[PDB]
């Protein structure tokens, strides 16, 4: 029955396992390797929902072929839906569905691994060692409380990042957020005015707004001046905070001394697949993951098994609460008052 | 002037650096690269003072002809001595002073990155994405909070790691020790009256007792044997806690999810060395090296720029007192009333 059934497009099999194990409400899930895109949304003829990630294809046309088939209802298993036609899914009735957060610990867990595999280098040392090269010279990193940390965007992971430096080592901790988190500012950390505070007084910079045309570009030639000289930056958010083509300019000269992102601004190409063999065209991707202070990751910040349950166990409920009519209003992306 | 010289064996760039930077006292430092071992005592003819590591060989012969050659002190740039023939130092009337202790943040710091990578695998990330491939599969973390802790030993170190685990980020943490320490227990951390008890309740546990013939192999097929399944176990303290034949016998079964070690049973040979283009004939330390579920540094987790700057300062320092007739008791390793 088309009612009980959902098409997963993009599907892994850690995607396989999480809805499997969480689908207690005996669901039909067809899992889709492909990406949804107009060469596979057949795949979805008579899935009542389909459900999707970040990467997926849901075009005009996409949708379309979607509602034509009996699809009803769009589960994005992901907060973000830049590739999702919201006007086609309004105009065809179509609701697309949320998840709206990730969990906080560990997003902001993931940011702290990586100041610590920048500060620490456990990476370089594990490549080392592995050559049975067991030289630790190029591997002096700090003792945690001597750095001043700068959280740009103070919502709940921010917040938890917060508290982990301010409470678990100490720090002196600076945030910068036009809403001030009480949570924050309970724990004693202060608020500064300008971003340029930010720059001029942080060692160690984690960003956590989203990404709208104030944010976009945040790093970029004109504040990487003013930061700090061996300033590190954190980006665990969105990737287009960062000017990657500045970044590579400020790391070439020393005025940053390492960057961290689990984020780019061209994802969309290279995430979650196996491109082994295949020469990345991005020439800022390849020089950014060639060199020794930068790490790349593919945006796997909420990939813990807490976080994932929660993702997966969101997306099945957005389809009970679809089925029941009683959506949440907090995951409800769209409009899908039918034209 | 012979008395204010001294000979640094087993020097590297980093010594060089902070010996020179913090040396204010106008001694003359002989660096010398070789290791101090009967072919290189020779480099030390004249000097007052030698500086040695962990690795040196200052084996009754190499002291003697120290003496023999105008030797009046060993200054140990570092908390161990064991390969320090500490009787015929005490039978020639030579010092041997030591750095008794790293600072406490530099090594549970460390401690908590191996956590980190282990559980995050940002390392793992990294050599995924130097090849392209952005694939995350098979990088499952975990909330920090959703582990129960155990810290073996409460020192200095055992503590900060501690107060890092249980405020940083609410973390339920279980302490062993003969000698309760205040300052885990006021903030609310139980301590357990067995290892048994570590074994039974702990999903990650850290290792920060000195090695002595009841610590040694605490590690082993029958405490194994007890743990939870996927434990992670981490060493930063000494190589010989952990049996590297039965934790090998644990990672294969499963028993052990994990381990991170900075301290390994036979690191004579290999630690702070460039050995690539030889054989590692040590098998369970190539074994180890070459899981991807084990973290293998180099004795690193007091390499920060505050942790170095104490030892050279303290060794510096060190000599200071001794030519002024006020060595401190804490820093003094032997009995050095001649024969």
């Amino acid at each position: 029955a088309m009612d009980m059934k959902i098409t997963l497009f993009s599907s892994k099999p850690y995607w396989v396992k999480w809805f499997n194990e969480l689908n207690k409400f005996s669901y039909e899930i067809n899992y889709v390797t492909s990406a949804c895109d107009i060469k596979s949304v057949n795949e979805a003829k008579g899935s009542e929902a389909v459900c999707c990630f970040v990467n997926d294809d849901l075009s005009k046309e996409v949708i379309e072929t979607l509602h034509s088939n009996g699809t009803k209802v769009i589960l994005m298993r992901c907060a973000g839906f830049n590739k999702v036609d919201l006007d086609t899914a309004n105009k065809l009735g179509i609701p697309v569905l949320r998840v709206p957060a990730y969990s906080p610990n560990a997003v902001s867990e993931y940011a702290l691994s990586l100041i610590m595999a920048l500060n620490r280098k456990t990476h370089k040392a594990h490549d080392r060692v592995r050559d049975a090269n067991f030289e630790i010279n190029g591997m002096e990193g700090f003792n945690m409380v001597s750095k001043v940390y700068g959280i740009v965007g103070t919502g709940n992971i921010g917040e938890q990042l917060c508290r982990v430096l301010k409470l678990g080592f100490g720090a002196k901790v600076i945030a910068y957020d036009i809403i001030e988190n009480k949570a924050v500012t309970d724990i004693g950390i202060e608020y500064v005015k300008t971003l340029d505070e930010i720059w001029k007084q942080c060692d160690v910079i984690s960003l956590h707004t989203p990404l709208n045309s104030q944010t976009k570009y945040m790093v970029n030639s004109e504040s990487i001046e003013k930061m700090r000289d061996g300033v590190m930056i954190i980006n665990v958010s969105r990737g287009a905070l960062v000017n990657a083509s500045d970044a590579i300019v400020g790391l070439k000269s020393g005025k940053i001394s390492s960057l961290g992102m689990d984020v780019y601004e061209n994802e969309t190409d290279y995430f979650y697949q196996d491109h082994n063999g295949s020469i990345i065209k991005d020439d800022n991707l390849s020089l950014l993951i060639s060199y020794p202070n930068v790490m790349i990751t593919s945006h796997q910040a909420w990939y813990t098994k807490e976080a994932i349950s929660c993702i997966c166990g969101t997306s099945l409920q957005n389809f009970v609460d679809f089925r029941s009519n009683q959506i949440k209003k907090s995951n409800l992306v769209n409009n899908p008052i039918s034209s």
